[PDB]
């Protein structure tokens, strides 16, 4: 009967969600290889309740349950976007343009640091194994898409990496394998930021000895920020902090100098080396494909001691077709950020958002038309200016093809988006192509194309605002029910809908 | 037993079975009303609305049926009253719909039949020249700032030469002038010509005969709204698809033959001298713009014939799903499919998804056919615009998008998935800059092109580089493909006891 508080506490976060009848506690025997991934993508892709899987294949008693879909979609009755909305501490009927613009109030809140907990206050330390019970391979890790490259244990948990400084800390959420009974790899220290993470260590030295620690079921706000591409310079933990009104709290790892949420459902301790590395890969991604491919080396993570929870629970994201976390978060929480460099820039921008149904690769700009007419402005030039603005920036990255619409759009409901793409933009004619800026390595377009290796252009900005808009007023009918018809017509229609004879 | 494709009635009875249709007693105003109704319907699949008792109507004239070829449930066949235009089982596929239609042009073809004026439904009351007054009949205003009631949404226009060689059965949207005249763009630049000075050689330049037919034999409407070969005959067409000839019976004041169990029928005599402006109409992009008014020839009504209790068949284009989209749309793929055919081109399968408003026509390339070709996207992307952009069936697609034979076209939610996942914008279209543009189209109608007429169109690739070369094998992530197919029935068989509903 405690009061909850899902954004600060992964179990309040499953409680949060079992209240609202959006978690099946799965007790039958669930085979961790493929079975996992599949229950997973039927939820998803019918936004069905979050599986917590209670009974795999090869668990021990503490180690582990798991817990899908923790930021799929739902049904709407109860409020679509809840699970998102729960790692906020938002109310479940909040509207995902609601989050949005709480996640930009929360860049004006109070940042927070982390406090430290006495141990005997945090649950992550409640069992610990030492170098010689450590046994990855022993763990119930699932084996997700067909043709993925190992078991991916980490793709719902935060890596943590520090300089020798402790001047910097950094949070991130990049995907990770198991390679044997000691060691996982993945791509963590690819953005450059976390690359010089690692270098401050071998410039001591120890470019083989990088502590890290990867902690799983951490406070669900801190997993959402660890997904935001915030600007640099802005600390991640303090950010969580003016989410949640509190600092988070911590504790030192057994093995290392690193600070861990004390709530987590279990931490990995390692380092990790700059020199050894291992084959990774592939993995069903974002974008919706396994790609078979030759596979690259990546650093490898040296696992060297383990804390958990009584009945732990491991939080799994299974990417593929639209939708799941990595559109949810990854392209909502890219859309969040956008939204502020439309702010920061002067640009005439409402809203953004970018649609599931397109992977997470386009960015729709809801345009005030007041504001883009005192420009006086031609859609030549701005769509110039406001693709050097995006392309340009670590926002712009997964973005291949921003698109530009009137503020009549409601550019959260994909009917509206599609709608105002075929019918407003020209072809070819009112796309600007962006020929120099970095292009995304997963976008499948670029890696089964000669792109891949040049890594350059294959974006656009295209124009679905009509060129009167771009100057005056302009007023034509929208032909659906609802906009296309007086109100009070509409609302006799729905009032007399069943006297008429429908259901 | 019930025939749908050949007697509307028939099509009517067979909804009422399938339970696809709501008589509505309550009185409908068809001022904005009845539009209203059908838009609601149409957007969420519901039964189509059977419009009884409308404001100002007579006992015979008229009920309007809302929705003749709208979407409805799937497990009723989401795609049956499509189907019934073809005496299809309701279960159909749009697939299996354009491919008996395909077939069907191989089929001999049958010519009309005339039957005796007693045994023809549409004389069953005959009004001549001193009793038209359209304005008493209750006409719809389908959309907000429409320029006028349109009447003529789901009829067929029946034009012929004095020679009785060139015959056309046709859908141009028809407005209501005043008590005698109607007005729309029924005769296409191409014909325009021939039927006036053919007419006029005769002393009767501003009298060109018409008849405009309501509640035609449903597979009629169908073929009307097709854009078959220019020379191929649309009465012997459908008499092909019905497997037998269309009962057809003359005008009361001139020579043209029309479907004997019509609804309704309208006849009189076309003007090219004198005009009206016509539209503005909510059309098939989902858009009224106002104020846009063009000059129309005027169609002076000179007789009339009806059933009891006639039936107006009405259509209210706007957003997806309407007739503009499963019938213009899908009848245009039909064609494209059959010139692809034609043509030789490693094309399975054609569409038009709703979702794109009939501007995307999307191409499911054979990738073993393409592979033959030993042949570049470059190239290919070239040939297939070059073919269809220089027919009357590319004229109102601006996107033709082509992707591999793994995309099952006729799902939007695969098409979206591949369009966005599988080309790289701009590098990956061609622009056809000289070919005709659509004159309808919004981003061409609200632009300097609208002017031109010329280019805005393009050939998109979603076929990845190496399907030219052989077909590379990738894992789609989702449940139904992602996953062999005995784990797919496991999960499925134990969903409800793992504790879903």
């Amino acid at each position: 009967m405690r009061k909850l508080n899902p954004a600060l506490e992964f179990r309040d976060f499953i409680q949060v969600l079992k209240d609202e009848d959006d978690l099946i506690e799965i007790t039958e025997e669930i085979d961790p290889n493929l079975e996992v991934g599949a229950i997973m993508r039927k939820a998803y892709e019918s936004h069905l309740p979050a599986p917590l899987f209670k009974n795999l294949k090869g668990a021990s008693k503490d180690l582990f349950s798991i817990l899908g879909c923790p930021a799929g979609l739902r049904s709407k009755e109860k409020g679509d976007h809840g699970r998102i909305a729960h790692h906020l501490g938002l109310d479940p009927k909040t509207t995902i343009k609601e989050i949005i613009d709480y996640l930009l109030e929360c860049k004006e809140k109070e940042p927070l640091p982390p406090i430290t907990v006495p141990v005997s206050s945090a649950p992550c330390k409640t069992h610990i194994l030492s170098e010689e019970k450590i046994h990855l391979q022993s763990l119930p890790t699932p084996y997700l898409h067909v043709s993925d490259g190992g078991k991916y244990l980490q793709t719902y948990g935060m890596w943590i990496l520090q300089t020798p400084d402790k001047k910097w800390t950094n949070w991130s959420i990049a995907r990770g394998m198991v390679v044997d009974d000691k060691h996982i790899t993945g791509l963590v220290i690819k953005p450059q930021h976390i690359r010089q993470i690692a270098d401050s260590w071998a410039a001591i030295g120890k470019a083989n000895e990088i502590p890290f620690a990867l902690c799983f079921g951490v406070p669900p706000a801190a997993i959402l920020v660890s997904s935001m591409p915030i600007p640099e310079g802005v600390s991640e933990s303090d950010y969580v902090g003016a989410i949640l009104g509190e600092s988070v709290p911590v504790v030192k790892c057994e093995t290392n100098d690193l600070m861990v949420p004390a709530t987590s459902e279990m931490v990995f301790e390692g380092t990790l080396s700059l020199t050894d590395t291992h084959l990774e890969g592939p993995f069903g991604e974002m974008h919706g494909y396994v790609f078979k491919s030759q596979g690259h080396p990546c650093p490898l993570y040296t696992v060297k001691a383990m804390s958990y929870r009584d009945n732990a629970i491991l939080p799994v994201s299974n990417p593929g077709l639209c939708t799941d976390e990595t559109h949810t978060l990854i392209g909502s929480l890219v859309a969040t950020e956008a939204k502020e460099l439309a702010i920061e820039s002067g640009l005439p921008i409402l809203d953004a958002f970018m649609p599931y149904e397109a992977q997470a690769l386009w960015l729709i700009l809801k345009v005030d038309l007041k504001g883009l007419q005192a420009l006086k402005t031609t859609p030549e030039e701005f769509c110039k200016k406001v693709g050097d603005i995006y392309f340009r920036t670590k926002v712009g990255v997964l973005v291949h093809e921003i698109i530009l619409v009137a503020d009549d759009i409601d550019i959260f409901n994909f009917k509206e988006v599609i709608w105002a793409y075929v019918t407003r933009h020209t072809p070819v004619a009112d796309q600007m192509a962006f020929d120099d800026v970095p292009s995304f390595v997963l976008a499948p377009f670029v890696s089964q194309s000669s792109r891949s290796k040049t890594m350059k252009g294959g974006k656009c900005v295209t124009n679905c605002i009509f060129r009167q808009q771009y100057e005056r007023s302009f007023d034509y009918i929208t032909c659906n029910f609802e906009k296309g018809y007086p109100k009070g017509l509409v609302d006799k229609v729905n009032e007399n809908w069943k006297r008429y004879g429908y259901k």
